């Protein structure tokens, strides 16, 4: 049978989430039928279900927007995909969380099946934020230097591997945690040059720690006031803080003398308005793009714990916190 | 004898300024003689005396940084300047608050004299601040719409007027006051389409109060806190915020859900900066520009208090004061 993780109130997802089943349709003409084979859980999934997002799918909604879906049949007009094909969503609002859809085909796009399910199941969100936010916003050039918060999360440790991969240094504010030390390490090894702490940056020690490497045009910030007043005070005179995260209550804090004399800008990154502002080739190239550093080892999938659809509160649960260890990923 | 306003420390004008005599110098080769006709009191001129400026002149310093003056006398090799003729400062720094002063002539800049002097005084600072801050930032087209705040300041009214000979539709934001309602037939008069408080604008009927017309994609902040956030609130998507001015102590705030889902941008402006990355002709033709606003009574001298360089402590005093009726100008 068909079973969907679906939501007919916005709220707390461990409540308002209930595994619920679904008469399939059928696959009328330009639709796609497709076998879920691993949906992440994300931050922009938990909001959506809160009812904060710029997003909002109509209740009762199926939750989940990212994930690897395999093209089990196609309708009488479809001329791209055959079925063993692997897709993930074109935009945002889809609603992965469950085990099989039949969805129009220009609500997808495949991708290589050559590369881990993992990645796959990874790819259409955390690492294309990533990306974007390093080239949309600021020309940067190999030894360019970029600094970032929440360098732990699926994007910064994107950002960490792309930047690397780019002949980027990065300089990574980790959260204070009880072992700093032993995410140092991991990250180091992941390509970031420095590993500082939310602490280590807004010390007096900093206007001149910064001071061997090029300063940072592009500061990417996630986390919000002080962590971000701090970003924005090692940005370079004219450099850029791209916002891509937070949370409602931890708005952007922005000196009007930074503003004014150091001609800093701050922008927001919103990953579901460049799919819908560009063609769905266009991300077509940049999955291409990200493919090739995967197959070359450059660009690797983030601690994975699979969970069967069955179990989607203990999940649930899991994602609601800010500690969480590893990725949660719904399985079918 | 050459009477100077100068500043031997920074801090609060009315006590580190004070009434000096000086020796003038020689007009050596492409030096320029010049009486000082009058000086008005900009913020910019608090900051710097104060210690709060992006650009502050070394101490012993001679305040001002804006004023018209008239050629006496010129060096061995000057050429675009006779006796007899108006000039303003060519950028910030010069020390506009003495009677007399030898400058080199690229610190000057010919104003025709054809525009009135109380004109000609203001006319180097917030008129060409707000020109730019219309034509720098957003692509503005007649029709289309712009918000700002302290709109009775120089600025904001100086706003008013360009926008209107421009044929957009500003809503102007003024702080809260005994009598708003003297105030708002003031703008209305100048071209303001719409005279609001901080307080209308913070209720819940904004978010169709901007139903009829078109929403700005230029938000023009001086305040910042909450009212800054509030003028974000009234942006398009894409829109710009530009701050020129505002409290050290009172920062820009940014929600990250208006970066994110409405990709809101943020940005600062700063005048001397302009005339810095500029040439001297495309300063000349900014003043050209506005100076045809003038000739044509588009763009009036705002409310002044003239004051003989003499009484400069009453002046500096009325100019510290938030409610401050009219623009304190100094005439020597």
């Amino acid at each position: 049978r068909v079973r969907a993780l679906v939501y007919g109130h916005h709220g707390d997802p461990a409540k308002v989430v209930e595994l619920k089943n679904l008469e399939l349709a059928a696959v009328r003409g330009s639709d796609v039928r497709v076998k879920m084979l691993a949906a992440p859980i994300n931050p922009s999934d938990i909001n959506m279900i809160q009812g904060n997002y710029g997003l909002l799918p109509e209740l009762p909604a199926v939750g989940g927007n990212e994930g690897v879906a395999q093209v089990v049949a196609v309708g009488s007009n479809v001329t791209g995909l055959k079925p063993g094909d692997w897709v993930i969503p074109a935009n945002a609002g889809l609603g992965t969380w469950r085990t099989e859809a039949v969805f129009s085909e220009e609500a997808l796009i495949q991708v290589p099946s050559d590369i881990p399910l993992q990645s796959a199941a990874t790819l259409g969100v955390n690492p294309c934020t990533a990306y974007r936010m390093l080239m949309d916003f600021e020309q940067l050039q190999p030894g360019d230097s970029v600094i970032q918060n929440a360098s732990n999360s699926g994007v910064g440790q994107a950002v960490i591997q792309i930047a690397a991969a780019l002949g980027l240094r990065t300089i990574n504010v980790v959260r204070d945690r009880p072992d700093i030390q032993k995410l140092s390490d991991r990250l180091k090894s992941l390509g970031a040059e420095h590993v500082i702490t939310e602490e280590e940056l807004r010390r007096p020690e900093m206007k001149n720690f910064f001071k061997d490497m090029p300063q940072p045009r592009l500061a990417l910030n996630c986390v919000g006031g002080k962590s971000s007043t701090e970003l924005l005070r090692q940005l370079a005179r004219g450099g850029t803080m791209v916002t891509y995260g937070g949370m409602a209550k931890q708005p952007v804090v922005a000196s009007v003398s930074l503003l004014i004399f150091k001609d800093l800008k701050l922008r927001g990154f919103w990953l579901s308005q460049w799919k819908k502002d560009h063609s769905p080739d266009q991300f077509k190239e940049l999955i291409l793009t990200l493919c090739d550093l995967i197959r070359r080892g450059q660009l690797t999938a983030p601690a994975c714990s699979q969970v069967p659809l069955q179990d989607y509160q203990s999940a649930l649960e899991a994602s609601m916190k800010p500690f969480i260890s590893s990725k949660q990923i719904l399985t079918m």
